[PDB]
């Protein structure tokens, strides 16, 4: 969408609300599959809540976009290459826009807390450019996201539960390799409303479950070779103190001459499940992570759907 020029990136909406436009600074990629990142410091120091996102993408050039909150972006520059980087501290995903899979709105009453003493001080925007045939006129791209911020405290607070593999090894030619992740939940209740899967080219299927008294309840199941948007949960699912969260990525090693481990390049793999939730404001925390497998034997009773392509 058009570069903003003289009016700048901040639009006053109310005596308590404003829109912040986070856009690439007129970039022109020279190669296919280029990842550009840029950052924006929040204009306010006090606590604010992110309550809406509007995509400002070219429907010709942009393949996907992600928006993160963090305190230390990887570069102090105007823009940089980030094949998967973003920040030096923890990059907290807030929004995904995927071509051919339209985003779903935040439920009303729900917001991410940012700024203040403990919230993100920066937004970091990652834009993935696919086919660069539309850049033949050498035009400058200002694609990005418009974010609606308010100072009005929200009754429900949005957060992310990230489940990720660390130790996976996929030997070459191997028909099937499973990456299993599991943790005990020990916070106040969260309600999952959306999910995103992330794998590289070897991933076949990713599934996430809440396990309670041995019973498996589906959160999300998706082919990671399909556009990696945040997809809505079929049915709102609570996760409560005592529950186990379990996830499985199914990989193959076929077409590879050497072993494939977890890493940041296309020659490596990832097994990431992003579980987007809301919590009551007075109970809420903004992020949780599972990088372990605390109940490995539990996976004997995983539903069969977790083992076959969607
Ligand atoms: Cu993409
Ligand atoms: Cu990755
Ligand atoms: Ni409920």
């Amino acid at each position: 969408n058009e570069c903003l020029g003289t009016i700048g990136p901040v639009t006053p909406l109310d005596a308590s609300d404003f829109a912040l436009d986070i856009r690439m600074p007129g970039v022109t990629p020279k190669e296919s599959d280029t990842y550009f990142c840029m950052s924006m410091r929040l204009p306010v120091d006090e606590e604010a809540f992110v309550i809406d996102f509007k995509p400002r993408a070219s429907m010709d050039t942009v393949h996907h976009m992600l928006l993160f909150g963090c305190n230390m972006p990887s570069s102090t520059g105007s823009y940089w290459f980030c094949d998967e980087g973003t920040c030096t501290d923890k990059a907290n995903i807030l929004y995904a826009w995927a071509r051919n899979a339209p985003p779903t709105r935040l439920p009303k009453g729900v917001g991410f807390r940012v700024g203040g003493e403990t919230g993100s001080k920066y937004f970091v925007l990652q834009v993935h450019y696919g086919d660069i045939s539309a850049f033949r006129d050498n035009h400058k791209d200002c694609s990005g996201v418009s974010v609606h911020l308010t100072r009005v405290p929200q009754p429900l607070i949005a957060g992310m539960y990230l489940m990720m593999s660390v130790d996976t090894v996929i030997p070459p030619g191997e028909k099937v390799v499973n990456a299993d992740i599991s943790c005990q939940y020990k916070m106040y209740p969260m309600h999952v409303f959306a999910y995103r899967v992330h794998t590289h080219h070897l991933g076949k299927v990713v599934s996430g479950y809440r396990v309670r008294n041995g019973q498996w309840t589906l959160i999300g199941r998706q082919n990671p070779q399909l556009p990696q948007a945040f997809y809505p949960v079929e049915h709102p699912v609570d996760v409560t103190f005592g529950d186990i969260l379990a996830a499985r990525c199914v990989f193959t090693g076929e077409g590879r001459t050497e072993a494939t481990h977890i890493g940041g390049t296309s020659s490596d793999e990832m097994c990431n499940l992003y579980i987007m939730y809301y919590m009551e404001a007075k109970y809420a925390l903004s992020f949780m992570t599972c990088t372990k497998n605390v109940a490995p034997d539990m996976f004997r009773t995983i539903p069969a759907e977790a083992n076959i392509p969607i």
